[PDB]
């Protein structure tokens, strides 16, 4: 406000969301 991550910043999930490249992000 945070996902800074393979692109994107905003947006998310109501109390939680998966965000990976490509591996692992786990959130």
């Amino acid at each position: 406000t945070e996902i800074r991550v393979g692109v994107t910043i905003r947006m998310r999930x109501s109390h939680x969301f998966w965000v990976q490249v490509x591996k692992e992000f786990k959130h």
